[PDB]
C-alpha cells in the first residue's frame, strides 16, 4: 500500500500503542517517515546481509525467518513476510515486544537520531485522533 500522512497512523493505537510501555504516542509515527517513509512493502537488504523488512526495517537475523540468515534466532515466530502485506494487523507483537528488551527504540537506527531530540508532537499534530 501506500499510506497519506493522517492515514497512516491512526492503527497504532488500534494496536496498543499509546503510551504503551513507556513510550508516548507523540513518539512513533516519526520514525515511520523515517525507516520505510509510509510505505510498507520497501523492505532491504544490509551490507551485514541481515535483510530488513517492512517499513519497520527489521533484519532476518535476530528477529525473523527467510532462510537466509542462519543462525538467526528468530524470536518472533512469523514469516518476515508475514508483514509486508496491506494488513499489518499482527506485526506489532513483535515491536511490543522489542522494547520490553530493556533496550527499546535502541534497535530502531532512525529515531535515536532523525526522532531523538526533536519535535515528536509536531508528526501527531493536526490529526482526530
Ligand atoms: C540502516 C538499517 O536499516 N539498519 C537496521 C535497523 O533498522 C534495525 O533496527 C537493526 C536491528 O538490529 O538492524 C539493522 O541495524
Amino acid at each position: 500500500k501506500v499510506f497519506g500522512r493522517c492515514e497512516l497512523a491512526a492503527a497504532m493505537k488500534r494496536h496498543g500503542l499509546d503510551n504503551y510501555r513507556g513510550y508516548s504516542l507523540g513518539n512513533w509515527v516519526c520514525a515511520a517517515k523515517f525507516e520505510s517513509n509510509f510505505n510498507t512493502q520497501a523492505t532491504n537488504r544490509n551490507t551485514d546481509g541481515s535483510t530488513d523488512y517492512g517499513i519497520l526495517q527489521i533484519n532476518s537475523r535476530w528477529w525473523c525467518n527467510d532462510g537466509r540468515t542462519p543462525g538467526s534466532r528468530n524470536l518472533c515466530n512469523i514469516p518476515c513476510s508475514a508483514l509486508l502485506s496491506s494488513d499489518i494487523t499482527a506485526s506489532v507483537n513483535c515491536a511490543k515486544k522489542i522494547v520490553s528488551d530493556g533496550n527499546g527504540m535502541n534497535a530502531w537506527v532512525a529515531w535515536r537520531n532523525r526522532c531523538k531530540g526533536t519535535d515528536v508532537q509536531a508528526w501527531i499534530r493536526g490529526c482526530r485522533l
